[PDB]
């Protein structure tokens, strides 16, 4: 199959909705993403135009063909961060520090422009041929600012080892403390190639042992003291006493110089 000028030489995955399939042009031989979706979408073409940002996939446009639209995006050559961490084990400090840099780089930006990702994790974290970070997958995502007025939100959605405790708890919360949540479940699994709970619920003892701080437990015992600091600044269950990005950005570990 094709469209217009593209070749769809390729299933790269399936986004949150649809399949993403690698598009070769036929002429100039550039490779780029195509998301395609059978018959929301108006909102999230909208968000996808606002997009620029060396660690956020880059929208090139659409074309609705029928019943098919297809969304052109930035192709990442270097698949996704959940590729690079090894199970149990995760990947070395210093890679990780990168990682984290260039994942706050994209969510400071994205929380600047008033949008939220609401679905950060591994799987939407993707790598290019350099292996700088890009955060794909703008399905879920909605703006929680607009002409400088913060809207609360109430939609519960995410992946529930990701999700924040106030997103199963409350009827209304804050954007921004969401996104950070995650990022700090990112980085735990960079470094321990595990997840810590399954969901962050009173009822999941591994959420219990965290909040009872048993670090000597596993994820834990495998993390080293100093990022081990932030992660609990991060993974703290009041959204407003969790740290926020301007503070993490001054955090030890964050600014230790790594291999
Ligand atoms: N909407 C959206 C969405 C969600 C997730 C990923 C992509 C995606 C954009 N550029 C890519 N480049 C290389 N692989 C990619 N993926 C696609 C999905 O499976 C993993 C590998 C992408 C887009
Ligand atoms: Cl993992």
């Amino acid at each position: 199959p094709f469209v217009e000028d593209w070749d769809l030489v390729q299933t790269l995955g399936e986004g949150a909705y649809g399949e993403v399939q690698l598009a070769v042009n036929r002429v100039t031989e550039e490779a780029v993403a195509v998301k395609i979706v059978d018959m929301n979408i108006k909102k999230e073409i909208c968000i996808l135009k606002m997009l620029n940002h060396e660690n956020v996939i880059k929208f090139y446009g659409h074309r609705r063909e029928g019943n098919i639209q297809y969304l052109f995006m930035e192709l990442a050559s270097g698949g996704s961060l959940f590729d690079r961490i090894e199970p149990d084990i995760g990947m070395p400090e210093p890679d990780a520090q990168r990682f984290f840099h260039q994942l706050m780089a994209g969510v400071v930006y994205l929380h600047g422009i008033g949008i939220t990702h609401r679905d950060i994790k591994p799987h939407n974290l993707l790598l290019d041929e350099r292996d700088n970070l890009k955060i794909a997958d703008y399905s879920l995502a909605t703006v929680f600012r607009y002409n400088n007025r913060e809207r609360l939100l109430n939609k519960m959605c995410g992946t529930l080892p990701y999700v924040a405790p106030e997103l199963l708890k409350r009827r209304e919360f804050h954007a921004e403390p969401v996104d950070v949540w995650s990022c700090g479940i990112v980085l735990t699994a960079m470094l321990a190639g595990e997840l810590p709970w399954d969901q962050p619920s009173d009822s999941c003892q591994e959420y219990s042992d965290w909040k009872e701080k048993k670090t000597y437990l596993n994820p834990w015992k495998k993390i080293d003291s100093a990022p081990l600091a932030l992660l609990h600044k991060i993974l703290v269950e009041n959204p407003s006493a969790r740290i926020t990005i301007p503070d993490i950005k001054k955090d030890r570990w964050y600014n230790k110089p790594l291999k």
